[PDB]
């Protein structure tokens, strides 16, 4: 129950990986999701008013997460800007009509970037960014996109830890009751895409994280600690599937 | 020869990556300079008809530059796609009249990275990047930008090494003898940027790469090399501000408190 040691532990982390970079500001995107939502509140701890939010609405992002952002920023004292990317995904979609909802929300997840990256720049900041253990190991989530970041102080917690956490530093019931969701097309939610809630997927990632973090997951050695034969086969599929996301580009040795 | 064994290293090194990976495609922006002519160039000797070049002229791309490119892919017999970004820069040259040419052009650059992976997810292929080994180590390049990709063959070689290779693999002149220029903006070129041309600023990188590898850059001793003051300042400067862009991000770890016993 010692989650305040915890957030000073976080807390520091990010004090000190801005700091020995040069920095002394930092943005991120705050949709009114859980993860940024703690991030956010982590980062107004240790910079003030230096830590700022940034909401990009898309043309399908909903309306309920937008104000839920902003409610979140009156309640911390969090300075923000809104900045809508919907003039972008509007040629988008008239470029590519019948686009996936994969390809239209990784082109979104990237325009975020891209405008985090560019007030970053403008404004002498670094992007911090949100993304869980749960998402990283199962690589749900845009290369380049809500994956690029400078630093992240929750990407080794399961996305039951960040909720936990969460309560600890007080986020709204509003957000902390919120089911996990992309946003990146109406209706989404993780639990659709993934198939099962985070209270089933992730103590079956803490178990692969722990015995298989360098080496090859070994689905008979999951099987025999009682996990499902399908969940395991779904989630190991997704995890090798999107191993690249963690690694750097393959480079050719020099000759 | 040696240039046709780094070929034949280069080529082999694309086929398996790629393969190892489960594809059969792949794909590349095509900007009409050497550095993707020759990756390209390459591309069509592993995949042939599945490695595919995409053209992304943006508002201010130079029109001769996109010319170039057509032309290299009429000559290597390498399938392409034009897509203009205009329409998406427009807007943010709307929205931020003000920018500076770095931003905007940081902008294009990664407006060109998520088409190139839009397009390699819809034609299940894998995104083959361009970024030289002086570009990689200046920094000299937008992250997760012209620096996104799956798999960089030539990474490990300099600009000028670069150069060397373009004239076995038969490059049009037009490309060879090109002046470096991200083209992000009109006028813009490697030399004005970077201060310095290729041919003084490869032999640097070359000697800091056989001199520091275990141990921070020592200017003292580079100045005891003969190199200029400034151009060593100025390169030094440039390799340790952006060695980031060569890292992964910062993660925190797992926090494992320190018990009363321990
Ligand atoms: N083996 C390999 N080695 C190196 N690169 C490889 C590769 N295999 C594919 N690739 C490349 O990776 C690309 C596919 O990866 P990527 O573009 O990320 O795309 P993808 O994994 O196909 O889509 C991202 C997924 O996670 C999503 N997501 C996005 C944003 C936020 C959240 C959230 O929960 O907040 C979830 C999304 O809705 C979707 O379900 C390919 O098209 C290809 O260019
Ligand atoms: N220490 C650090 N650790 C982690 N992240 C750090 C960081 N310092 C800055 N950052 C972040 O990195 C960002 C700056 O990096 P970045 O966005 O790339 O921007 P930046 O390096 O400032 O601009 C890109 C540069 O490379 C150029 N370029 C771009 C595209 C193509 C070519 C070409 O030759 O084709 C050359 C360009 O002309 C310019 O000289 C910051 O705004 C910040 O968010
Ligand atoms: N509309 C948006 N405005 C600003 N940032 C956004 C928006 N949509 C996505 N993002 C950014 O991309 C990330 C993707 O959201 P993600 O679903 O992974 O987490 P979340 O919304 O913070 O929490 P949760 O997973 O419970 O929904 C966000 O954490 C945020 O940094
Ligand atoms: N108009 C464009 N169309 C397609 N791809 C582009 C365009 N502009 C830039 N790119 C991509 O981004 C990269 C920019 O890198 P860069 O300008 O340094 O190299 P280059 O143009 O190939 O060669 P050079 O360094 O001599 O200019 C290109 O290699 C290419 O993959
Ligand atoms: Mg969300
Ligand atoms: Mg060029």
């Amino acid at each position: 129950k010692d989650y305040q040691k915890l957030i000073v532990y976080l807390c520091d982390f990010l004090e000190k990986e801005v700091q020995k970079r040069g920095f002394k500001k930092v943005v991120y995107g705050l949709s009114g999701g859980l993860d940024s939502a703690v991030v956010g509140v982590l980062c107004q701890k240790v910079f003030k008013e230096n830590a700022h939010a940034l909401l990009m609405p898309s043309s399908v992002s909903m309306p309920e997460n937008k104000t839920d952002a902003l409610n979140l920023c009156e309640k911390f004292s969090i300075p923000y800007t809104e900045y809508s990317i919907a003039p972008y995904d509007a040629i988008f979609s008239s470029h590519f009509k019948d686009a996936s909802l994969t390809r239209k929300g990784n082109f979104c997840a990237r325009l975020r970037m891209a405008f985090l990256y560019d007030y970053s720049l403008k404004s002498d900041s670094l992007v911090i960014g949100t993304s869980n253990k749960s998402e990283r190991m199962l690589g749900y989530g845009t290369l380049f996109g809500d994956l690029a970041c400078a630093i992240n102080p929750i990407g080794e917690l399961f996305k039951t830890e960040v909720y936990e956490l969460a309560r600890r530093l007080n986020i709204p019931k509003k957000i902390l009751n919120k089911p996990p969701s992309a946003d990146l097309f109406v209706g989404q939610s993780d639990e659709k895409d993934l198939g099962y809630p985070y209270s089933v997927i992730d103590p079956l990632l803490k178990d692969i994280e722990a015995l298989f973090q360098t080496k090859p997951i070994d689905t008979e050695t999951l099987a025999q600690l009682g996990y499902d034969e399908i969940l395991v086969k779904n989630i190991t599929s997704r995890i090798q599937k999107n191993a690249f996301k963690l690694e750097l580009p393959a480079i050719a040795k020099r000759f």
